[PDB]
């Protein structure tokens, strides 16, 4: 069946897509660790060092500068990043669409 | 009709792309502020301590560095990362593609 | 033909899946090489810092941290980030059912 092999073309892809932002949900938690352990490092070696004592900090507050991105120091204890964590509503809105034309 | 189930299965696919696309640009901004802060910061830091200034520059350049990449510095201003706005030129061609099938 | 409209359909969301992983893979790149950068950098600043020398590292290695993650050094030679590139196993499967199809 040609019907048969188009569905399979379309389950090819949604499988390719799932797999996609499993991967990058992981490359992301990895970068995510790397970049947040060089924030503890960056304000560790801050708080060691007294020839650093008069620098100012920006006070940029984190949602405002993300909105309308030295000087000043830009990175605090607020800088460190969450986790990333995509959202499957699309694809659980067709995994319901396919349970009911399963028949 | 099996059509109109195949139709919505495409439609399905092709809007957890576009979701995808937009949830990864979103992150990536918020990465390249952090990194751009951490640069910013580091820069900062090597400006105000004396114990650094014997420390050469490697003066590799961005784009033969991404090519073939201590010791020396690497980060410099000119390491800031740009915004990164992903292409819709395929989708774009998709929907043109839609419009006309629209009979 | 409705038929041929439909395989065009599937074929645009797989060469927009194809282009976005590539994409996201070229951007991955200059993240990766800039959290290396300044990995590289915040280790030479701490090498020629002697303020900083009765600082202790936390030890805590790379794959363990990952999976359960100041205070103690975080950053180390074994920080710096790999390569990312994206399985196509999936994409290559039904690159091979397509050739088969193809009569
Ligand atoms: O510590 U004396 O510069
Ligand atoms: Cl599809």
């Amino acid at each position: 069946e040609e019907f048969s092999d188009m569905l399979r073309l379309i389950d090819y892809n949604k499988a390719a897509l799932s797999k996609f932002k499993q991967d990058v949900e992981s490359a992301l938690h990895v970068f995510k660790t790397t970049v947040n352990s060089l924030i503890s490092d960056q304000l560790l070696m801050r708080n060691h060092l007294r020839d650093l004592m008069g620098v100012p900090y920006c006070n940029y507050s984190k949602f405002w500068y993300l909105e309308h991105a030295p000087k000043c120091w830009l990175v605090t204890n607020g800088s460190y990043l969450n986790e990333t964590h995509f959202s499957d509503q699309i694809e659980q809105e067709a995994d319901n669409m396919i349970t009911e034309m399963l028949r």
